Protein backbone atom coordinates (compact mmCIF):
# COMPACT_ATOMS: atom_id res chain seq x y z
CA UNK A 1 0.00 0.00 0.00
CA UNK A 2 1.25 3.45 -1.00
CA UNK A 3 -0.79 5.47 1.53
CA UNK A 4 0.37 3.36 4.49
CA UNK A 5 4.00 3.80 3.37
CA UNK A 6 3.56 7.58 3.10
CA UNK A 7 2.09 8.00 6.62
CA UNK A 8 5.08 6.04 7.96
CA UNK A 9 7.49 8.50 6.31
CA UNK A 10 5.30 11.49 7.31
CA UNK A 11 5.51 10.61 11.01
CA UNK A 12 9.26 10.04 10.58
CA UNK A 13 9.63 13.48 8.95
CA UNK A 14 7.53 15.13 11.68
CA UNK A 15 9.58 13.36 14.39
CA UNK A 16 12.79 14.72 12.84
CA UNK A 17 11.47 18.30 12.56
CA UNK A 18 10.32 18.23 16.21
CA UNK A 19 13.75 16.98 17.32
CA UNK A 20 15.39 20.02 15.69
CA UNK A 21 12.70 22.51 16.77
CA UNK A 22 11.36 23.15 13.25
CA UNK A 23 7.72 24.00 12.50
CA UNK A 24 6.68 23.00 8.98
CA UNK A 25 3.86 24.22 6.72
CA UNK A 26 2.39 22.55 3.61
CA UNK A 27 1.20 25.15 1.08
CA UNK A 28 -1.24 23.60 -1.35
CA UNK A 29 -3.37 25.24 -4.00
CA UNK A 30 -4.67 25.23 -7.54
CA UNK A 31 -2.43 26.38 -10.39
CA UNK A 32 -1.37 30.02 -9.90
CA UNK A 33 -3.49 30.52 -6.75
CA UNK A 34 -0.63 32.51 -5.17
CA UNK A 35 1.40 30.02 -3.08
CA UNK A 36 4.82 31.42 -4.00
CA UNK A 37 3.82 35.06 -3.59
CA UNK A 38 2.34 34.22 -0.16
CA UNK A 39 5.54 32.44 0.86
CA UNK A 40 7.61 35.37 -0.49
CA UNK A 41 5.64 37.82 1.70
CA UNK A 42 5.83 35.52 4.73
CA UNK A 43 9.62 35.28 4.37
CA UNK A 44 9.94 39.10 4.19
CA UNK A 45 7.86 39.53 7.35
CA UNK A 46 9.25 36.67 9.46
CA UNK A 47 12.96 36.47 8.54
CA UNK A 48 14.00 38.99 11.22
CA UNK A 49 12.49 36.76 13.91
CA UNK A 50 12.90 33.26 12.42
CA UNK A 51 15.42 31.32 10.35
CA UNK A 52 13.35 30.22 7.36
CA UNK A 53 13.86 27.39 4.88
CA UNK A 54 11.71 26.38 1.92
CA UNK A 55 11.07 23.34 -0.20
CA UNK A 56 9.77 24.30 -3.66
CA UNK A 57 8.10 21.48 -5.60
CA UNK A 58 7.13 21.69 -9.28
CA UNK A 59 7.93 20.19 -12.71
CA UNK A 60 10.58 22.89 -13.08
CA UNK A 61 11.27 23.74 -9.44
CA UNK A 62 13.84 26.47 -10.20
CA UNK A 63 11.25 29.18 -11.03
CA UNK A 64 9.83 29.27 -7.49
CA UNK A 65 13.05 28.19 -5.75
CA UNK A 66 14.82 31.29 -7.15
CA UNK A 67 11.84 33.52 -6.27
CA UNK A 68 12.10 32.31 -2.66
CA UNK A 69 15.91 32.45 -2.47
CA UNK A 70 16.13 36.22 -3.13
CA UNK A 71 13.97 36.89 -0.06
CA UNK A 72 16.69 35.38 2.15
CA UNK A 73 15.52 31.79 2.49
CA UNK A 74 17.46 28.54 2.20
CA UNK A 75 15.59 26.63 -0.51
CA UNK A 76 15.61 23.03 -1.71
CA UNK A 77 14.16 22.66 -5.21
CA UNK A 78 12.25 19.45 -5.91
CA UNK A 79 11.56 18.61 -9.56
CA UNK A 80 8.32 16.66 -9.39
CA UNK A 81 8.06 15.41 -13.00
CA UNK A 82 4.61 14.01 -13.69
CA UNK A 83 3.67 13.59 -10.04
CA UNK A 84 0.45 15.23 -8.97
CA UNK A 85 1.60 15.95 -5.42
CA UNK A 86 4.66 16.00 -3.19
CA UNK A 87 5.02 13.04 -0.83
CA UNK A 88 6.74 12.36 2.51
CA UNK A 89 9.45 10.36 0.69
CA UNK A 90 10.68 13.25 -1.52
CA UNK A 91 10.27 15.66 1.41
CA UNK A 92 12.37 13.34 3.64
CA UNK A 93 15.32 13.53 1.23
CA UNK A 94 14.91 17.31 1.03
CA UNK A 95 15.23 17.45 4.83
CA UNK A 96 18.58 15.63 4.54
CA UNK A 97 19.87 18.59 2.48
CA UNK A 98 18.85 21.03 5.22
CA UNK A 99 20.66 22.06 8.39
CA UNK A 100 17.64 21.75 10.67
CA UNK A 101 19.50 23.28 13.63
CA UNK A 102 19.85 26.52 11.63
CA UNK A 103 16.15 26.57 10.69
CA UNK A 104 13.04 27.50 12.73
CA UNK A 105 10.33 27.57 10.04
CA UNK A 106 9.87 25.35 7.00
CA UNK A 107 7.61 26.42 4.14
CA UNK A 108 6.85 23.63 1.66
CA UNK A 109 5.22 24.64 -1.61
CA UNK A 110 3.33 21.63 -2.91
CA UNK A 111 2.55 20.95 -6.57
CA UNK A 112 -0.33 23.15 -7.81
CA UNK A 113 -3.33 20.77 -7.86
CA UNK A 114 -6.61 20.37 -5.94
CA UNK A 115 -7.13 16.58 -6.04
CA UNK A 116 -4.00 14.56 -5.27
CA UNK A 117 -2.23 16.34 -2.37
CA UNK A 118 -5.30 15.46 -0.31
CA UNK A 119 -4.27 12.05 1.10
CA UNK A 120 -0.49 12.78 1.11
CA UNK A 121 0.76 14.01 4.50
CA UNK A 122 4.30 15.40 4.11
CA UNK A 123 5.08 15.35 7.84
CA UNK A 124 4.11 18.98 8.40
CA UNK A 125 2.48 20.59 11.42
CA UNK A 126 -0.08 22.62 9.48
CA UNK A 127 -1.62 22.50 6.02
CA UNK A 128 -2.65 25.66 4.16
CA UNK A 129 -4.85 25.53 1.06
CA UNK A 130 -4.66 28.60 -1.15
CA UNK A 131 -7.37 29.03 -3.75
CA UNK A 132 -8.13 32.19 -5.68
CA UNK A 133 -11.31 34.00 -6.68
CA UNK A 134 -10.20 33.85 -10.34
CA UNK A 135 -10.71 30.06 -10.32
CA UNK A 136 -14.46 30.70 -9.89
CA UNK A 137 -16.53 30.75 -6.69
CA UNK A 138 -17.42 27.05 -6.94
CA UNK A 139 -13.76 26.03 -6.47
CA UNK A 140 -14.17 25.26 -2.75
CA UNK A 141 -17.42 23.28 -3.05
CA UNK A 142 -16.05 21.39 -6.09
CA UNK A 143 -13.05 20.06 -4.13
CA UNK A 144 -14.26 19.15 -0.61
CA UNK A 145 -11.65 16.41 0.00
CA UNK A 146 -8.59 18.67 -0.05
CA UNK A 147 -10.45 21.48 1.78
CA UNK A 148 -11.14 19.15 4.73
CA UNK A 149 -7.38 18.53 5.17
CA UNK A 150 -6.66 22.26 5.56
CA UNK A 151 -5.89 24.02 8.84
CA UNK A 152 -6.04 27.37 7.06
CA UNK A 153 -8.11 28.06 3.94
CA UNK A 154 -6.92 31.16 2.08
CA UNK A 155 -9.29 32.78 -0.43
CA UNK A 156 -6.78 34.81 -2.41
CA UNK A 157 -7.06 37.54 -5.09
CA UNK A 158 -10.13 39.18 -3.51
CA UNK A 159 -9.13 42.27 -5.55
CA UNK A 160 -10.13 40.40 -8.75
CA UNK A 161 -13.42 38.89 -7.48
CA UNK A 162 -15.76 41.37 -9.22
CA UNK A 163 -13.88 41.02 -12.53
CA UNK A 164 -14.55 37.24 -12.63
CA UNK A 165 -18.02 37.52 -11.04
CA UNK A 166 -16.92 35.51 -7.98
CA UNK A 167 -19.01 35.78 -4.80
CA UNK A 168 -16.46 35.90 -1.94
CA UNK A 169 -19.12 35.49 0.77
CA UNK A 170 -20.26 32.29 -0.96
CA UNK A 171 -16.64 31.08 -1.00
CA UNK A 172 -16.19 31.97 2.68
CA UNK A 173 -19.43 30.16 3.62
CA UNK A 174 -18.53 27.14 1.47
CA UNK A 175 -15.13 26.81 3.19
CA UNK A 176 -16.65 27.09 6.68
CA UNK A 177 -19.42 24.58 5.89
CA UNK A 178 -17.03 21.97 4.44
CA UNK A 179 -14.35 22.51 7.10
CA UNK A 180 -15.72 24.08 10.35
CA UNK A 181 -12.38 23.55 12.13
CA UNK A 182 -10.20 25.48 9.67
CA UNK A 183 -9.30 29.16 9.83
CA UNK A 184 -10.59 31.00 6.76
CA UNK A 185 -8.95 34.20 5.50
CA UNK A 186 -9.96 36.52 2.67
CA UNK A 187 -6.76 37.77 1.06
CA UNK A 188 -5.24 39.94 -1.63
CA UNK A 189 -1.46 39.68 -1.92
CA UNK A 190 -1.64 42.77 -4.12
CA UNK A 191 -3.35 45.12 -1.63
CA UNK A 192 -2.17 43.05 1.37
CA UNK A 193 -5.70 43.01 2.83
CA UNK A 194 -6.01 39.89 5.01
CA UNK A 195 -2.24 39.26 5.07
CA UNK A 196 -2.01 40.11 8.77
CA UNK A 197 -4.47 37.29 9.51
CA UNK A 198 -2.37 34.74 7.56
CA UNK A 199 0.76 35.98 9.37
CA UNK A 200 -1.06 35.54 12.70
CA UNK A 201 -2.00 31.95 11.83
CA UNK A 202 1.67 31.18 11.09
CA UNK A 203 2.94 32.82 14.30
CA UNK A 204 0.33 31.14 16.52
CA UNK A 205 0.87 27.72 14.89
CA UNK A 206 4.59 28.01 15.73
CA UNK A 207 3.91 28.88 19.39
CA UNK A 208 1.36 26.06 19.71
CA UNK A 209 3.71 23.15 18.81
CA UNK B 1 2.81 -0.18 -15.94
CA UNK B 2 0.81 -1.10 -19.07
CA UNK B 3 -1.82 1.59 -18.37
CA UNK B 4 -1.00 3.80 -21.39
CA UNK B 5 -0.88 0.95 -23.93
CA UNK B 6 -4.35 -0.25 -22.91
CA UNK B 7 -5.64 3.35 -22.93
CA UNK B 8 -4.32 3.95 -26.47
CA UNK B 9 -6.16 0.85 -27.75
CA UNK B 10 -9.41 2.14 -26.24
CA UNK B 11 -8.76 5.67 -27.55
CA UNK B 12 -8.38 4.35 -31.11
CA UNK B 13 -11.60 2.36 -30.69
CA UNK B 14 -13.37 5.52 -29.45
CA UNK B 15 -12.12 7.49 -32.49
CA UNK B 16 -13.27 4.74 -34.86
CA UNK B 17 -16.72 4.68 -33.21
CA UNK B 18 -16.97 8.47 -33.48
CA UNK B 19 -15.82 8.47 -37.14
CA UNK B 20 -18.37 5.75 -37.91
CA UNK B 21 -21.13 8.08 -36.70
CA UNK B 22 -19.60 11.29 -38.11
CA UNK B 23 -18.82 12.83 -34.73
CA UNK B 24 -15.89 15.19 -34.22
CA UNK B 25 -14.67 15.13 -30.61
CA UNK B 26 -12.69 17.70 -28.62
CA UNK B 27 -10.80 17.21 -25.34
CA UNK B 28 -10.89 20.41 -23.24
CA UNK B 29 -8.04 20.39 -20.72
CA UNK B 30 -6.74 23.14 -18.44
CA UNK B 31 -5.87 24.42 -14.99
CA UNK B 32 -8.48 24.93 -12.26
CA UNK B 33 -10.96 27.62 -13.33
CA UNK B 34 -9.17 28.50 -16.59
CA UNK B 35 -12.52 28.87 -18.38
CA UNK B 36 -13.25 25.45 -19.95
CA UNK B 37 -16.97 25.43 -19.11
CA UNK B 38 -17.55 29.05 -20.12
CA UNK B 39 -15.76 28.34 -23.43
CA UNK B 40 -17.86 25.20 -24.01
CA UNK B 41 -21.03 27.18 -23.16
CA UNK B 42 -20.12 29.89 -25.68
CA UNK B 43 -19.25 27.27 -28.31
CA UNK B 44 -22.60 25.50 -27.83
CA UNK B 45 -24.53 28.79 -28.16
CA UNK B 46 -22.73 29.76 -31.35
CA UNK B 47 -22.56 26.38 -33.12
CA UNK B 48 -25.89 24.74 -32.19
CA UNK B 49 -27.59 26.19 -35.30
CA UNK B 50 -25.15 24.29 -37.51
CA UNK B 51 -24.30 21.24 -35.37
CA UNK B 52 -25.99 18.88 -32.94
CA UNK B 53 -23.76 19.01 -29.88
CA UNK B 54 -23.15 16.61 -26.99
CA UNK B 55 -20.92 17.04 -23.95
CA UNK B 56 -19.11 14.85 -21.46
CA UNK B 57 -18.40 16.73 -18.22
CA UNK B 58 -15.91 15.08 -15.89
CA UNK B 59 -15.06 16.37 -12.41
CA UNK B 60 -15.13 15.32 -8.73
CA UNK B 61 -18.70 16.65 -8.57
CA UNK B 62 -19.73 16.59 -12.23
CA UNK B 63 -23.18 18.18 -11.75
CA UNK B 64 -21.94 21.81 -11.55
CA UNK B 65 -20.66 21.87 -15.13
CA UNK B 66 -23.13 19.31 -16.48
CA UNK B 67 -26.03 21.56 -15.35
CA UNK B 68 -24.36 24.59 -16.98
CA UNK B 69 -23.98 22.79 -20.33
CA UNK B 70 -27.53 21.41 -20.12
CA UNK B 71 -29.20 24.85 -20.00
CA UNK B 72 -27.42 25.73 -23.28
CA UNK B 73 -29.20 22.91 -25.13
CA UNK B 74 -26.57 20.17 -25.25
CA UNK B 75 -27.00 16.54 -24.28
CA UNK B 76 -24.63 15.93 -21.36
CA UNK B 77 -23.12 12.81 -19.84
CA UNK B 78 -21.70 13.64 -16.41
CA UNK B 79 -18.73 11.70 -15.06
CA UNK B 80 -17.94 11.84 -11.35
CA UNK B 81 -14.20 11.28 -11.51
CA UNK B 82 -13.45 10.64 -7.82
CA UNK B 83 -9.77 11.01 -6.94
CA UNK B 84 -8.60 10.50 -10.55
CA UNK B 85 -6.62 13.48 -11.88
CA UNK B 86 -7.67 12.79 -15.49
CA UNK B 87 -10.37 11.21 -17.63
CA UNK B 88 -9.35 8.12 -19.63
CA UNK B 89 -10.52 6.44 -22.87
CA UNK B 90 -12.23 3.65 -20.90
CA UNK B 91 -14.60 5.93 -18.97
CA UNK B 92 -15.15 8.07 -22.10
CA UNK B 93 -15.92 4.90 -24.11
CA UNK B 94 -18.74 4.02 -21.70
CA UNK B 95 -19.99 7.62 -21.68
CA UNK B 96 -20.37 7.24 -25.47
CA UNK B 97 -22.86 4.40 -24.86
CA UNK B 98 -25.21 6.96 -23.24
CA UNK B 99 -25.23 9.13 -26.39
CA UNK B 100 -27.14 8.75 -29.66
CA UNK B 101 -24.17 9.29 -31.98
CA UNK B 102 -26.40 9.39 -35.09
CA UNK B 103 -27.98 12.53 -33.64
CA UNK B 104 -24.68 14.20 -32.67
CA UNK B 105 -22.16 16.08 -34.86
CA UNK B 106 -19.81 17.55 -32.23
CA UNK B 107 -18.63 16.18 -28.89
CA UNK B 108 -17.10 18.48 -26.28
CA UNK B 109 -15.39 16.69 -23.40
CA UNK B 110 -14.44 18.73 -20.34
CA UNK B 111 -11.52 16.96 -18.73
CA UNK B 112 -10.64 17.35 -15.05
CA UNK B 113 -8.80 20.60 -14.15
CA UNK B 114 -5.15 19.54 -13.99
CA UNK B 115 -2.08 20.40 -16.09
CA UNK B 116 -0.16 17.19 -15.29
CA UNK B 117 -2.07 13.87 -15.57
CA UNK B 118 -4.31 14.43 -18.64
CA UNK B 119 -1.19 14.90 -20.82
CA UNK B 120 -0.57 11.13 -21.02
CA UNK B 121 -4.21 10.05 -21.45
CA UNK B 122 -5.65 10.17 -24.98
CA UNK B 123 -9.46 10.06 -24.67
CA UNK B 124 -10.07 9.03 -28.29
CA UNK B 125 -10.76 12.60 -29.42
CA UNK B 126 -9.84 14.23 -32.73
CA UNK B 127 -8.34 17.35 -31.13
CA UNK B 128 -6.97 18.44 -27.79
CA UNK B 129 -7.50 21.96 -26.44
CA UNK B 130 -5.54 23.30 -23.47
CA UNK B 131 -7.09 26.30 -21.75
CA UNK B 132 -4.94 28.31 -19.38
CA UNK B 133 -5.57 31.83 -18.17
CA UNK B 134 -3.63 35.00 -17.38
CA UNK B 135 -4.68 34.82 -13.71
CA UNK B 136 -2.56 31.69 -13.14
CA UNK B 137 0.56 33.76 -13.95
CA UNK B 138 2.57 34.22 -17.14
CA UNK B 139 5.01 31.37 -16.32
CA UNK B 140 2.21 28.78 -16.50
CA UNK B 141 2.97 27.66 -20.08
CA UNK B 142 6.74 27.28 -19.60
CA UNK B 143 6.17 25.57 -16.22
CA UNK B 144 4.11 22.80 -17.85
CA UNK B 145 5.62 22.05 -21.30
CA UNK B 146 4.50 18.38 -21.21
CA UNK B 147 0.76 19.00 -21.53
CA UNK B 148 1.36 21.97 -23.87
CA UNK B 149 3.07 19.65 -26.36
CA UNK B 150 -0.09 17.50 -26.48
CA UNK B 151 -2.31 20.45 -27.45
CA UNK B 152 -3.64 21.15 -30.94
CA UNK B 153 -5.02 24.45 -29.66
CA UNK B 154 -3.64 26.50 -26.79
CA UNK B 155 -6.07 29.08 -25.41
CA UNK B 156 -4.68 31.89 -23.26
CA UNK B 157 -7.91 33.01 -21.64
CA UNK B 158 -8.87 35.98 -19.39
CA UNK B 159 -6.74 38.45 -21.37
CA UNK B 160 -8.97 41.17 -19.90
CA UNK B 161 -7.34 40.48 -16.50
CA UNK B 162 -3.67 40.36 -17.55
CA UNK B 163 -2.69 43.83 -16.31
CA UNK B 164 -4.38 43.21 -12.94
CA UNK B 165 -2.20 40.12 -12.28
CA UNK B 166 0.88 41.56 -14.01
CA UNK B 167 0.82 38.85 -16.70
CA UNK B 168 2.60 39.45 -20.02
CA UNK B 169 0.27 37.96 -22.65
CA UNK B 170 2.79 38.47 -25.47
CA UNK B 171 5.29 36.41 -23.45
CA UNK B 172 2.69 33.67 -22.87
CA UNK B 173 1.77 33.60 -26.57
CA UNK B 174 5.45 33.22 -27.50
CA UNK B 175 5.93 30.55 -24.81
CA UNK B 176 3.08 28.51 -26.34
CA UNK B 177 4.29 28.90 -29.94
CA UNK B 178 7.89 27.98 -29.02
CA UNK B 179 7.00 24.95 -26.87
CA UNK B 180 4.46 23.66 -29.40
CA UNK B 181 5.21 25.07 -32.91
CA UNK B 182 2.46 22.89 -34.43
CA UNK B 183 -0.37 24.15 -32.18
CA UNK B 184 -2.80 26.99 -32.84
CA UNK B 185 -2.42 29.68 -30.17
CA UNK B 186 -5.35 31.98 -29.39
CA UNK B 187 -5.51 34.97 -27.04
CA UNK B 188 -9.01 35.02 -25.59
CA UNK B 189 -11.35 36.86 -23.30
CA UNK B 190 -14.68 35.14 -22.69
CA UNK B 191 -15.81 38.40 -21.03
CA UNK B 192 -15.19 40.77 -23.99
CA UNK B 193 -15.33 37.83 -26.47
CA UNK B 194 -12.14 39.05 -28.21
CA UNK B 195 -10.43 36.08 -29.87
CA UNK B 196 -13.56 33.90 -29.88
CA UNK B 197 -13.65 34.05 -33.71
CA UNK B 198 -10.28 32.23 -33.72
CA UNK B 199 -11.59 29.43 -31.46
CA UNK B 200 -14.62 28.95 -33.73
CA UNK B 201 -12.20 28.91 -36.67
CA UNK B 202 -10.22 26.10 -35.02
CA UNK B 203 -13.37 24.05 -34.36
CA UNK B 204 -14.59 24.38 -37.97
CA UNK B 205 -11.16 23.68 -39.51
CA UNK B 206 -10.85 20.57 -37.31
CA UNK B 207 -14.25 19.28 -38.47
CA UNK B 208 -13.34 19.76 -42.14
CA UNK B 209 -9.92 18.06 -41.80
CA UNK B 210 -11.01 14.75 -40.14
CA UNK B 211 -9.41 11.68 -41.81
N1 LIG C 1 -4.10 40.78 -8.51
C1 LIG C 1 -3.61 39.83 -7.72
N2 LIG C 1 -2.67 38.95 -8.22
C2 LIG C 1 -2.17 37.97 -7.43
C3 LIG C 1 -2.59 37.83 -6.11
N3 LIG C 1 -1.92 36.78 -5.58
C4 LIG C 1 -1.10 36.25 -6.52
N4 LIG C 1 -1.24 37.00 -7.67
C5 LIG C 1 -0.59 36.80 -8.97
O1 LIG C 1 -0.94 35.53 -9.48
C6 LIG C 1 0.11 34.99 -10.26
C7 LIG C 1 0.49 33.60 -9.74
O2 LIG C 1 1.06 33.74 -8.45
P1 LIG C 1 2.09 32.65 -7.88
O3 LIG C 1 2.58 33.10 -6.57
O4 LIG C 1 3.20 32.40 -8.84
O5 LIG C 1 1.11 31.39 -7.73
P2 LIG C 1 1.50 29.86 -7.41
O6 LIG C 1 0.33 29.27 -6.73
O7 LIG C 1 2.75 29.75 -6.63
O8 LIG C 1 1.61 29.21 -8.88
P3 LIG C 1 2.28 27.79 -9.23
O9 LIG C 1 2.78 27.93 -10.68
O10 LIG C 1 3.48 27.56 -8.30
S1 LIG C 1 1.16 26.50 -9.08
C8 LIG C 1 1.27 35.97 -10.15
O11 LIG C 1 1.28 36.74 -11.33
C9 LIG C 1 0.93 36.84 -8.96
O12 LIG C 1 1.43 38.14 -9.12
C10 LIG C 1 -3.54 38.71 -5.60
O13 LIG C 1 -3.93 38.63 -4.44
N5 LIG C 1 -4.05 39.71 -6.42
N1 LIG D 1 -12.93 38.27 -16.51
C1 LIG D 1 -12.97 37.08 -17.10
N2 LIG D 1 -13.48 35.99 -16.41
C2 LIG D 1 -13.52 34.78 -17.01
C3 LIG D 1 -13.07 34.60 -18.31
N3 LIG D 1 -13.24 33.30 -18.64
C4 LIG D 1 -13.79 32.65 -17.58
N4 LIG D 1 -13.98 33.57 -16.58
C5 LIG D 1 -14.50 33.34 -15.22
O1 LIG D 1 -13.59 32.44 -14.60
C6 LIG D 1 -14.28 31.57 -13.71
C7 LIG D 1 -14.01 30.11 -14.07
O2 LIG D 1 -14.66 29.78 -15.28
P1 LIG D 1 -15.14 28.28 -15.59
O3 LIG D 1 -15.74 28.26 -16.94
O4 LIG D 1 -16.07 27.76 -14.56
O5 LIG D 1 -13.72 27.53 -15.54
P2 LIG D 1 -13.40 25.95 -15.63
O6 LIG D 1 -12.08 25.86 -16.28
O7 LIG D 1 -14.44 25.17 -16.34
O8 LIG D 1 -13.24 25.56 -14.08
P3 LIG D 1 -13.35 24.06 -13.49
O9 LIG D 1 -13.98 24.20 -12.09
O10 LIG D 1 -14.28 23.23 -14.40
S1 LIG D 1 -11.78 23.37 -13.38
C8 LIG D 1 -15.75 31.94 -13.80
O11 LIG D 1 -15.99 32.81 -12.71
C9 LIG D 1 -15.87 32.70 -15.11
O12 LIG D 1 -16.87 33.68 -15.07
C10 LIG D 1 -12.56 35.69 -19.01
O13 LIG D 1 -12.14 35.55 -20.16
N5 LIG D 1 -12.51 36.93 -18.40
MG1 LIG E 1 4.52 28.75 -7.08
MG1 LIG F 1 -15.70 23.72 -15.64
ZN1 LIG G 1 14.22 7.45 -1.52
ZN1 LIG H 1 -15.17 -1.01 -19.31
Amino acid sequence: DILKANKRLADKNRKLLNKHGVVAFDFMGAIGSGKTLLIEKLIDNLKDKYKIACIAGDVIAKFDAERMEKHGAKVVPLNTGKECHLDAHLVGHALEDLNLDEIDLLFIENVGNLICPADFDLGTHKRIVVISTTEGDDTIEKHPGIMKTADLIVINKIDLADAVGADIKKMENDAKRINPDAEVVLLSLKTMEGFDKVLEFIEKSVKEV
